């Protein structure tokens, strides 16, 4: 019931889950964020982006809070 749009989102949603739960958490999420940094420290930062985003109580990034992370 959706045309294209949103579903491109799926599909880095769908690499940023290497295993398959159709969530990042912060494990998967540094994973995620390796693969583009890599190198260099810093890891609250990459759970304050996964606290700042919103979490509507999971602590953890989902295709929304994804959504909403990607958009400008
Ligand atoms: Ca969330």
């Amino acid at each position: 019931a959706d045309m294209i749009g949103v579903k491109e989102l799926r599909d880095a949603f769908r690499e940023f889950d290497t295993n398959g739960d159709g969530e990042i958490s912060t494990s998967e999420l540094r994973e995620a964020m390796r693969k583009l940094l890599g190198h260099q420290v810093g890891h609250r930062d990459i759970e304050e982006i996964i606290r700042d985003v919103d979490l509507n109580g999971d602590g953890r990034v989902d295709f929304e809070e994804f959504v909403r992370m990607m958009s400008r």
